[PDB]
C-alpha cells in the first residue's frame, strides 16, 4: 500500500528545479505526479529544495495545523515553492493550472519514525 | 571522454519514438548505439519519453539499486520502453535481439551535479 511519507514526496517534492521555470510547470508537474488521475486535484504546492532541507522543517517551529491537530511545523527560512491552482475552466480530463513561483515558509504535518512530512498544510 | 550520462543517453534514451514499431527495432538500435562493438551485449532497454522526463525520475521515488547502492530512483509514472534480448542465432559479429515493448515503471541510477540518469537498473 503506498505510505503516507511517500505520498507527500510524490505530491510535493521537486529538488531538480530551482523553482517553477515556466507557466507550464503545473499542468505537467501535477499530471506526472498522478495528481490528475481520478479528478482535478484543485490546488497543490511543490517544494524545490532538498528532501533533507524539507524533512528538517519537521524539527523547526511547532505550529497548530489548520485541522486543529498539533503535528505541524513551520519553515524558519523561506523556501522556493511552486504553487499550483486549478483555473476556473480547469475540467477533469483537461485539468489546467496557474503556476506561481514564490519564496515562503511552509507548514507540514509530521509522523512516524524517521520523523518526516506526511501532509502539506500551508505556505506563509 | 564520453560522459556516463552521454553514455546512458546513447545506451537507452529513445525520444523519437513512442515505442518500437516492429520486432526489428531491437537489432537496429543495439548496433547503432555501439553496443555490439567488442561483443554482443545480451540485454538492454530503450526508453521512449523525453530526456527531460527521464532526468525527472531522478527526483521521484528513492529505491535501492540492484547492487544495494541507493542512488536509484523509481518512476511515479509508467513509461513505454522497448526490451532487447539476445536471441539464440545471435552470434557476435552477428548479434540478434528479441524486441519486447511495454509500458512499465523504470529505475535509474543518478550521479554527479546536474543529477542525471547514469545507469539503467530495471523496469517494473
Amino acid at each position: 500500500k503506498e505510505t503516507a511519507a511517500a505520498k507527500f514526496e510524490r505530491q510535493h517534492m521537486d529538488s531538480s528545479t530551482s523553482a517553477a521555470s515556466s507557466s507550464n510547470y503545473c499542468n505537467q508537474m501535477m499530471k506526472s505526479r498522478n495528481l490528475t488521475k481520478d479528478r482535478c486535484k484543485p490546488v497543490n504546492t511543490f517544494v524545490h529544495e532538498s528532501l533533507a532541507d524539507v524533512q528538517a522543517v519537521c524539527s523547526q517551529k511547532n505550529v497548530a495545523c489548520k485541522n486543529g491537530q498539533t503535528n505541524c511545523y513551520q519553515s524558519y527560512s523561506t523556501m522556493s515553492i511552486t504553487d499550483c491552482r486549478e483555473t476556473g475552466s480547469s475540467k477533469y480530463p483537461n485539468c489546467a493550472y496557474k503556476t506561481t513561483q514564490a519564496n515562503k515558509h511552509i507548514i507540514v504535518a509530521c509522523e512516524g519514525n524517521p520523523y518526516v512530512p506526511v501532509h502539506f498544510d500551508a505556505s506563509v
